[PDB]
């Protein structure tokens, strides 16, 4: 009775195999896309969440080559000034910039939110970011219509999807690029609420192939638990990907240092929780993740992480990575091999906890 | 030699894939079928259990929408009262009522109790609830044709089974429902104490092909620990669900609250436990469920999580998201991303625990 | 290069499937062979190690029905002693005696021992049990043959082996049951230690569909649990079932019962540990088993898992249990909804523990 | 749109299945061969780390019949002083030495380091280890080439590669050996941090197929945790089998004793962590092991492993065990099984450990 389409894995279900290479990790280039007329120095976007990114933390990210989305958890008068501070700010030679010398930046709207969409044109933002939970749906495909007719060339992304029927309708609604992920975010609960999601790996996947039908590119949001997820999304075809916890610990992210137990803590939390709302019946949780520091040491480990794999490859940029990649299946013992085992860590490594 | 003959999945195995949908979580309609005779304005029936449903615990379910069975571990009197008292008992629009405006309710029997069906039917019990630990047995099947032989019009539902050649059998006994679930109960201990059972998913998979057929609705009894189960045996194809442990912890449950180590717990028993059954052989335990408050407010998340789902899959009713829906079958590593994971939840959600 | 021959699976990784049944547990016929001259009244014999079978406890498996073989870690003429005390020793209608009515008992025996064959002969032990770590070998075979060459009608079971090769080899040798078990042992090590072993269910599978060529019963040792694996190992085909740590915690076990930090223990250990030894490269480990009192009661619980499984099957007796069996192959997230979950016991239940 | 190659498996997925046997564990030979043109009295070569090997290390490896190589963390003139003490050191009769009967002992190597090739040449080395984190690469294979031209009688073992394309291009360069390992070491984190890597089993297996096409033996570098491991690795067709971890915590490891909270420890961290090292991204962690004694001990348990596993296959040497195996595939419950279950242990083996 039931119709099961297919068995899909996330990111600890592979690993990338090595090829030869004669590429080392600091001379690969990682410049891509992020949206069919808008490419990133750094394939890192920080997610649109009222606990991670904001003028700070969206200021870093294009300095260090890639882009922040300003949540829209806030009034449009104070979204536009974020926008506004961003784009009115050497030691970042490979800083993202638009055509005028200003540094990138986007934001994100909902469904029937022109207004919105009005002022932050006005205020110049670089590309919109049209969020929902649904993104296959009646309401956020007319949305992307609207958008596209009263500003042809705004560069508009939409989420979220994880099939390939989706990537294909809101490419032919004609936007910009396809944001991918269903329930893998590390606060995200939608897949044990609603019982709805398809695993990232096997998500991306099936939407980079209908994606790249349209020269579409694909933003892989949610679940990056490790520098070596980056490389795997990035491999199986995604362009780029969107990071929420990684980021949320650092000095940039909205919300002060706090120290619990002699450890130190910054909080992080879903939209969809009941404290960013403020019945409902939330999608996400509340929680608090490690200081990690400045905004810089980590994704100089992130792309660290990337270049090592690409060297280990022997791709010399993104694209050249993804025609090289092969993939293998593993199992949890495979799983338990690749991680640290038998061996009680002493020294925390500034790339792996816990 | 051994005859092996599925490999089958329960709930943790597999996800809903989202459809387009042009329907929101509000519009939704979540009336369905409880026996061939008698709908339900809501999916959920609160099990037939002496620290679960009782007179107080049954009103709340019918006033919501659903139904209670009232259990028999009592005398046939005290049975007959806690019926009356659902059936003598405005703010809640959806109530599920029978012809003359009562509230609707339900008692279990066991075999060869044909007395205490003669004073439940006095009693004016719209659906009396067979259950067995083995419901594929001549014991049961015959009770089924002499309950049938002398009351055609009382509807009856038998279990529990968990095979298709089961389900044919108590179709063609006559019943008018079938309850799936052999072990997946949270306090249940039958297939560790007797190596039997079948994994829930797969369970009511061939059940609901078998079923169909003779146009009688299944049950799906047992193993729900969030709200993205509900949805994924609904969408599977059974027409209801039995709830034991979500609700035990209630205000209107049997039993009294107390704290133990600074948290709120109701205590909460399987009905093959030694101490519901006061040397015996049990195949359930005795335990103890967090405090969670009115069953509205359980109910209001549980509810929220279906209609949530039938969102994401595009589905009007039970039956369109029946005809939608389309799964995926997941990895351990899958489930992992699906949960709240790398972050450390320091408000809980009033959907989502531990 | 790597030859792999099958893929694998134990006892945790089935269910049995329930089918039509006219039994109930209480009616069933649990009578079954030991050797193919020798029957049980019940399929249990307690295991052959220095922590679990000495007089007492052979005495009590063998009034109950079934078998205890007294370990070989003693000298000759101790065990000998033990022999005599058995059959030497109503209340026990079941009991398993010889045609004189004396209680039948079995011994261990090791590669090369003749005089102690010679002994336990004259004792009058009904069955010697032929240990090694290694049956499938040219000096259990060849043992096997001088003890057939000078005791043609003493009944002789050799183990352990885990292949159709090895079960083929030793019934041409002309044993009279093959015990089957290389690493699924709780206090074992071998698998870990040495890298062989094949899982049980797999094991006695493959095994038993060559021993019932030569008409030979098979002995399922090791791996036990729980109940429910009992009536898994015998519905696979397996004729009898050896029992080491459940037994190990009874009364009539050898050793003394002690308390720490207030729980009841008794001491358990393998036969290739060091401290059962007494530089020596073990295959087992020395630990502890909680006291759960005599074996009469740790028995009941068993067969009561027996029973109740083979009425859901719907046998009447085990040969009936074996040609009616099917099976399922189960998941990971399977087995945790089969035991208990989402509920802290409170109440121990006496045949379901931690 | 992604490539997936094989499901690929580690050790804790595959047991050996026993075999007829007509030998004993103390009669097998396990000599072998490290190079083409050196062999090993014993099959384990200590690994080249600054806390596992130097001259103590490698005087007790090559004395008990391997090798030790001498890590390159050093000074040329430390490394040739390390060597020279090998080579200047009965109650050892499986001595591994030279022609002239000196120890054995072989150094560590990097890209474009001839000068510190021709002072270990000139102290008389064995074999140099030619070590990079991708074997697979234009620099390893040119360096590999250089020292060829140069030192053509020179024994010159590569790695680390984990491909049958990787195996066919060093050997190819004309290698000696060739080391098999990305990512499966304890104190590793390249599969975390770059996503890169192949299961240790599979690995080997396809690199042992296509190096014995040329000749070439196969060293398995990292995983190994129990001595079953080794007797899989040997099985699967590599020849020597490397091991940090197990002899990290050994007297003759580099570092001093140290007691935390009760037990006894010593220092192990990888080559590609800070501490090592000493902004970098690392690809291992520093920790601590367990002090387990000598290395004459450990070795004593490994090759008893090593030994008791032959004996259960019925080899009579380390080719007979290669084409004598067959595996099986083992599931989570498998693996269970396996290890010591359902008991506490009490009094620890010295081979296998919590
Ligand atoms: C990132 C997520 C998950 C998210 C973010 C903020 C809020 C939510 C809440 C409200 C909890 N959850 C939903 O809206 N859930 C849902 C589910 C299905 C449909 Cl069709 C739907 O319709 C779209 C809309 O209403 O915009 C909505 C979730
Ligand atoms: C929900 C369960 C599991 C359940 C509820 C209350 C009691 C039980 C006890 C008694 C522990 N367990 C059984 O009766 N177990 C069993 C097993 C096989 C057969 Cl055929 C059987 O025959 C039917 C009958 O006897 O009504 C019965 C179990
Ligand atoms: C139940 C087990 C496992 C067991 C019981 C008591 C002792 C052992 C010790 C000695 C630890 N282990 C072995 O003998 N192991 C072994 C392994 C292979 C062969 Cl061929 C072999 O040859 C037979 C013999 O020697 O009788 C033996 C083990
Ligand atoms: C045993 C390992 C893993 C290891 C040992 C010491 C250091 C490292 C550090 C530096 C952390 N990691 C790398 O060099 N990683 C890497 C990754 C890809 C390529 Cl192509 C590469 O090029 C070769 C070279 O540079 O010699 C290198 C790792
Ligand atoms: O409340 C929520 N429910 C579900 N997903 C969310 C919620 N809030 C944020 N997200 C998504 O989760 C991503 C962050 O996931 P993370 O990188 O694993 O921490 C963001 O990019 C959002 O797309
Ligand atoms: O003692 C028992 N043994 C087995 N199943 C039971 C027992 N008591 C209740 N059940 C079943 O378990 C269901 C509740 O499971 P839960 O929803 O997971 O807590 C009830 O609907 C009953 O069908
Ligand atoms: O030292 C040992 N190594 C391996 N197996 C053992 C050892 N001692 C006893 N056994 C086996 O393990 C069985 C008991 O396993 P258990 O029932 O799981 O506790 C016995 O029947 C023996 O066949
Ligand atoms: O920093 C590192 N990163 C990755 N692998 C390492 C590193 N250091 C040592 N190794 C490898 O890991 C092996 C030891 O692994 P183990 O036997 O599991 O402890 C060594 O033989 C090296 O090949
Ligand atoms: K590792
Ligand atoms: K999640
Ligand atoms: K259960
Ligand atoms: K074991």
């Amino acid at each position: 009775a039931m119709k099961i389409v297919k068995r899909a894995l996330t990111f600890e279900d592979v690993l990338l195999r090595p090829g030869y290479s004669e590429v080392l990790p600091k001379e690969v280039k990682i410049h891509t896309k992020l949206t069919k007329n808008i490419t990133l120095n750094m394939p890192l976007i920080s997610a649109a969440m009222d606990t991670v990114t904001e003028h700070r933390a969206a200021i870093m990210m294009a300095r260090l080559g890639g882009l922040g989305v300003i949540h829209k958890n806030m009034d449009i008068a104070s979204q536009v000034r974020e926008v506004k501070r961003v784009k009115k700010s050497k030691e970042y030679p490979d800083a993202n910039k638009d055509n005028f010398g200003r540094l990138r930046v986007g934001a994100a709207i909902g469904v029937g939110q022109m207004d919105r969409v009005d002022a932050l044109v006005e205020a110049g933002v670089d590309v919109v970011v049209l969020d929902s939970a649904h993104g296959h749906s009646k309401g956020i495909i007319d949305t992307v219509k609207a958008i596209k007719a009263k500003y042809p060339n705004l560069d508009l992304i939409a989420g979220n999807i994880a099939t390939a029927a989706a990537a294909k309708a809101l490419c032919e609604a004609g936007v910009d690029a396809v944001k991918v992920g269903i329930g893998p975010g590390s606060i995200c609960t939608t897949r044990i609420v609603s019982g709805v999601g398809v695993p990232q790996i096997s998500a991306i996947d099936e939407c980079v192939e209908e994606a790249n039908k349209f020269g579409v590119p694909v933003i892989a949001d949610g679940g990056i638990k490790y520098s070596g997820d980056i490389a795997k999304a990035l491999a199986v075809g995604a362009s780029s990907v969107m990071i929420g916890s990684l980021l949320a610990g650092t000095d940039e992210s909205p919300g002060e240092l706090f120290t619990y137990q002699g450890r130190q803590y910054k909080s992080y939390r879903g939209m969809g929780s009941l404290g960013a709302m403020q019945k409902l019946v939330p999608e996400g949780i509340e929680g608090r993740v490690p200081y990690v520091g400045s905004i810089r040491s980590v994704v100089h480990q992130l792309l660290g992480g990337l270049r090592s794999s690409m060297g280990y490859v022997g791709a010399k940029d993104i694209e050249d990575f993804q025609k090289r990649a092969e993939f293998v299946e593993i199992t949890t013992a495979g799983l338990k091999e690749s991680h640290v085992h038998d061996v009680t860590i002493t020294h925390e490594a500034p790339n792996y906890k816990v």
